[PDB]
C-alpha cells in the first residue's frame, strides 16, 4: 500500500508509485526518473497513463517495453494541463531525463516534488522564481552536515588528469569504469575524450545510452571492445578478481588496469581532499573510488530550501526510522529560524 508521501493531495496523482498495484483514486502516474527504486513495478503490462520526460519515455518504451499509448512525454519548462491541473517539469540536475514537478492545485496551493535532485543555484532562475511554493517534497538523501563532497567539475578534472597521466606513461594500460544505472556518464565520456578513444561496452548498455539524446553520441560509444581503451563494466565486477579476469579477455593487448568506481559519499570525505585521493593497488591493477554525487550536499540542500522558503517540508528519503525523521525536522527548524521564514 502506497505511502502518503507519494500522493499529491487534491489531485488524482501519484509520484514514483508503481510497486503497489492499482492505487485507489490515482488517474495518472508520474515518473521522475529511470532508476529502479523509482520505476519498480512497471512493465509491458502496465495500462494506466504514465507522465515523465522525453528521455524517461524513451527508456520505458525501449528497456521495459511499455506500450506507446500509455507513455505521455512532456517538454521541460512548459506549462502543461494534465486531467485539469496545470503542471511544469524542471531539470532535476540528477541523471539523464530526471525531473522536478510543480503542481498548481485547483484550490490555489502550489507543490514542488524534487524527485531525486542535486540542488544548484541555477535553479533559482527557473520558473520557480515567479511564485510561492506551499509544500516541498524533498530529496533528503544527504540531509546531515557531515555529508560534504566536491563539485562534479573538480572530480572530473581529477579523473581526466589521473587517466591521461597513466596512459601517457604506459600506452599499454587499459582504463575501466564501473556502472549499474543511468547517471554519471560524464565520468567515462570525459576520460575517453582526453584519451581520444570511444567508450566500449556491452550491447545492453549501448542500447540504454542510445536512449538518452546525448549530442554526437555515435562518435563517443561502441560495442567493439577491441577498438576502445576505455571499457565500461558492471559495478560489481570493479574489484581485483573481476579486473584480473577481464584483463585476461583482452588477449595481451594490455598489461595494466586503471579503474574508477564512482560512489556517492564515503567517510574518506570527512578527512581527505579530492586532490589527496589515492587508489587501492594490487600488482598491475589500481582502483579509485571517486565521490561523484548526483544528490545535493547538505549545504546545497540548505541553500535551496532557504531560498525557496516553503511553508511545509515533507521528506522522501531516510523516512523509515524515527532517529532519521527527528534529525531532519531539527535541521528544517534551524534553517527556518536562521533565514526567518
Ligand atoms: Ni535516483
Amino acid at each position: 500500500t502506497c505511502p502518503f508521501y507519494k500522493k499529491i493531495p487534491g489531485t488524482g496523482f501519484t509520484v514514483d508509485a508503481f510497486q503497489y498495484g492499482v492505487v485507489e483514486g490515482c488517474t495518472a502516474y508520474f515518473l521522475t526518473h529511470f532508476h529502479s527504486d523509482h520505476y519498480a513495478g512497471l512493465s509491458k503490462h502496465f495500462t494506466f497513463p504514465v507522465y515523465c520526460s522525453e528521455i524517461t519515455g524513451n527508456l520505458l518504451k525501449n528497456k521495459l517495453h511499455v506500450q506507446e499509448q500509455y507513455i505521455h512525454p512532456l517538454p521541460l519548462d512548459t506549462e502543461c494541463i494534465v486531467n485539469g491541473v496545470k503542471v511544469v517539469l524542471l531539470d532535476a540536475n540528477h541523471c539523464p531525463g530526471a525531473v522536478m514537478i510543480l503542481f498548481y492545485l485547483p484550490n490555489g496551493t502550489v507543490i514542488l516534488h524534487t524527485g531525486d535532485f542535486r540542488a544548484d543555484p541555477s535553479m533559482e532562475r527557473s520558473l520557480l522564481a515567479d511564485q510561492k511554493v506551499h509544500m516541498l517534497y524533498l530529496d533528503t538523501t544527504y540531509c546531515s552536515p557531515e555529508y560534504t563532497f566536491p563539485s562534479q567539475q573538480e572530480v572530473i578534472r581529477f579523473a581526466i588528469n589521473t587517466a591521461f597521466e597513466a596512459v601517457t606513461l604506459n600506452p599499454h594500460a587499459l582504463v575501466v569504469c564501473g556502472t549499474y544505472s543511468i547517471g554519471k556518464e560524464k565520468v567515462f565520456l570525459a576520460i575517453a575524450d582526453v584519451l581520444g578513444s570511444k567508450v566500449g561496452m556491452s550491447q545492453e548498455k549501448y542500447k540504454t545510452l542510445q536512449c538518452l539524446n546525448i549530442p554526437e553520441i555515435n562518435s563517443l560509444i561502441t560495442t567493439d571492445m577491441c577498438s576502445s581503451l576505455v571499457h565500461l563494466l558492471p559495478m560489481m565486477q570493479i574489484n581485483f578478481k573481476g579486473l584480473q579476469s577481464h584483463l585476461k579477455k583482452c588477449g595481451g593487448k594490455y598489461n595494466q588496469i586503471l579503474a574508477f568506481r564512482p560512489t556517492g559519499w564515503t567517510h574518506s570525505n570527512k578527512f581527505t581532499r579530492i586532490a589527496d585521493v589515492i587508489p587501492q593497488t594490487k600488482g598491475n591493477i589500481s582502483i579509485y573510488g571517486i565521490p561523484y554525487s548526483e544528490h545535493s550536499s547538505y549545504l546545497e540542500m540548505k541553500r535551496f530550501v532557504q531560498w525557496l522558503k516553503p511553508q511545509k517540508i515533507i521528506p522522501t528519503v531516510n523516512v523509515g526510522t524515527w532517529k532519521s525523521r527527528s534529525t531532519m525536522e531539527k535541521y528544517f527548524r534551524e534553517w527556518k529560524l536562521e533565514a526567518g521564514y
